């Protein structure tokens, strides 16, 4: 059959679509006579799947919404505490304060304003580096991520260039402060480069995957990025991403996104779904109206909202099986916190916090511990119980387990510590050693 | 055995315990006089297993980790639209302005702060109810998340209303805007009662849970708030949860979390943990040091993060066997989007978006789709494109799918109206009536 998701796409760019308010980036001619009846959306899912609808094919300078992956760059290329003395965490409105710089930090508020931007730009490979090569390393970071190799539209690199000064002025605000070692115009140049990457709605929505799954590409399970750095990047783009209007973005969609002023839009849902939306007019804010709207419905209509959870859990237990003297426990699934602490919750419930008088009700609901996992969660855990209502045997099957974070492995390791040490044997049959 | 997880609790006590910077709440004789001697920790999990350490079954004054649970109280009580247009959705600093009121709005920045929290109140049964209600829809909505009816500390009540000046000025000041209808001493009065009420670092815990899994109580599998009310109240409780330094706590935790004067710090993970922590001295900005501190630990050992992704992907598809004519599909776990997209694949995957030329990399590691799998995610949903490797039906087996939300439902539903449209029968085993 043909997929549904697509179709679902399809409405959406027709429904929103029987309009278009707003305006092109009125301050570059590039961006001004750019034709504003164009409007694509792409889902990139974690598992490798792509879904698309409009003029998702149609390619676009990514301006702001290359932030994120300048900011994800620098911070592998110097490590955290080196960007952090120089880009902090806190939100703010584009608008520039000078307050921002005296504090006893001298540092932009964030990496997704201008100002962050070019403080991000600087650090790109290291002290010793050329400009020629921070340029290369914000292209070759974007484009290891979109899977090819990505240009800079010098037209409008030129356009903007020659009506940058108030980047300079930040930038040289900046070095005022010590947070920029080279020259204004050297980093503006650099910056305005990286902004002028071209890249199409599925792009963007490949990107927002790798960020999205903790730095791994869906399209090749190739880990682009440490999922320490992916997830700081997710963190700033939530927080500061919709700049002043991000505590009413935070609550009205729940998707971690960025938007350019050429009329793209980045998402990244942490384990879910990269996003990718293309529309040239901007609102009142600066943002792309149908863009920031197409977000709206998708986090509406799907609940890709970030804090509508979608765990493992208990699912992480494929089931427990008492054949007789020994017991089997196979595992499936990414294991990490969520999934080892139930595998825990399992072994533990073999025989190897509240009072029953105060909660009658939870005690009740406790006996029947079918129908309360069932209410929750907690996949196939109850069965482990339930093999125990001697074992001298314990079998971890991990077959069924795509794989498992340190977290997991430690948590699973030492729970086998603890049933060894019970005169209990254990097993783990484990094929493509990932224990 | 025993679980790792409370032994894990009382090391992190121990360490952390080893000092006791900060102060108690001096802006109140009662919390100025209290030990700062203790400090306990409680994790619920989503499941309904408790781990604890320390102190925390003492009982102390949840402050303000009440403001989210009369938020959601609030907003089930009167709707959405209602509430909106009282409290908005901005993140702010405590210290208050009056030009947030003056905006065309007329309504404090968020439900975290003072301002927000009396608005709130003042909202809390209807426009005809008394003070005497109110009180009782606050002790009342805590009191069923907690799991038992709870109380208010009068010695702690009184004691506050005789030095609540400033919040007496935050009312009168909201009455000027007409965001109070009735007196400022009556709802100051009704406040402090319900920041007056007393829990223990478990109960905290307890009500995090029901708030992690979308109103879903964790001890009994009873829905106490509706998932789209939980999940705006997480939403605030991340973007202002820790006022101006929310953008700062984000990246270097990823869990909301209030915290209380009184030493108390709540905390809810969507999907995976209710946190409590309890720890009398407050650090400089007046949250709970210790507390504080706790958090940042277990979101750093466990990787706790909001943006560390921990989905069901295509581990929603137990597996995929063509035994033969008809194929046989089982799906598990709690299925959302995430998972009902995965089936999707699934029934698409069965004979009934880039360019291979330009991305030869994908479409190398999309030839062996077991691999690409694993390094992504997606359980055992390549088990479908493999019985395809004429089919004229296909089997929906739902025994281990504990529940699905309504986008499942009219996901999986669709998924099923297109497959019979191709001359396929569809049979779907489902014995515990949940499609
Ligand atoms: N490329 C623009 C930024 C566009 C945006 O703010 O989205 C600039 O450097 O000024
Ligand atoms: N109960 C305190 C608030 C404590 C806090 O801000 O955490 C008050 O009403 O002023």
């Amino acid at each position: 059959m043909r997929h549904p998701i697509p179709d679902y796409l399809a409405s959406l760019v027709t429904e929103l679509g029987a309009v278009n308010p707003g305006e092109t980036a009125q301050y570059i001619p590039v961006l001004a006579e750019a034709d504003p009846d164009r409007f694509g959306i792409a889902l990139a899912t974690p598992t490798g799947r792509l879904h698309c609808a409009g003029d998702a094919d149609v390619e676009f300078t990514i301006q702001s919404a290359s932030k994120p992956f300048t900011y994800a760059a620098a911070l592998v290329d110097r490590g955290f505490a080196a960007v952090d003395r120089q880009v902090g965490l806190n939100p703010s409105g584009e608008a520039f304060n000078e307050l921002s710089l005296e504090a006893e930090s001298h540092r932009p508020d964030n990496a997704m304003i201008n100002a962050g931007a070019l403080a991000v730009h600087q650090l790109l490979v290291g002290p010793e580096a050329s400009r020629k090569e921070r340029l290369d390393r914000a292209v070759e970071i974007m484009s290891l991520l979109a899977g090819r190799r990505l240009s800079v539209d010098w037209e409008t690199y030129e356009s903007e260039m020659a009506v940058s000064d108030r980047n300079l002025s930040l930038a040289h605000m900046l070095r005022s402060y010590g947070v920029l070692q080279d020259s204004a115009e050297e980093i503006v140049a650099g910056y305005v480069a990286q902004c002028a990457v071209l890249v199409t709605v599925k792009d963007l929505a490949v990107m927002g995957a790798c960020l999205a799954t903790g730095g791994i590409h869906p399209m090749t399970g190739e880990r682009m990025l440490p999922s320490i750095v992916a997830r700081r990047v997710v963190s700033v783009m939530t927080s500061s991403g919709m700049y002043d209007a991000a505590g009413q973005w935070l609550a009205d969609v729940g998707i971690p996104a960025k938007s350019g002023v050429a009329g793209g839009v980045l998402g990244a849902l942490p384990g879910r779904v990269g996003i990718g939306v293309f529309s040239p007019r901007l609102d009142e804010v600066g943002n792309s109206a149908r863009g920031v709207l197409a977000c709206r419905r998708l986090s509406e209509d799907f609940r890709l909202h970030l804090m509508d959870g979608d765990s493992l859990g208990g699912t992480a237990v494929r089931f427990v099986e008492r054949e007789g003297d020994r017991v089997f426990l196979h595992l499936q699934g990414v294991i990490r916190f969520g999934g080892a602490e139930a595998v825990l919750d399992a072994l533990t419930d073999l025989r190897t916090g509240w009072d029953a008088a105060v909660y009658p009700r939870w005690q009740e609901a406790a006996a029947d511990r079918a129908a309360l996992s069932a209410a929750t969660g907690g996949g196939a855990v109850h069965e482990a119980a339930a093999a125990a209502a001697p074992i001298r045997t314990v079998v971890l099957n991990l077959a069924r387990v795509d794989r498992i974070d340190d977290v997991g492995r430690r948590l699973i390791a030492e729970g086998v510590r603890r049933l060894q040490a019970d005169g209990v044997r254990v097993e783990v049959e484990d094929p493509e050693r990932i224990l």
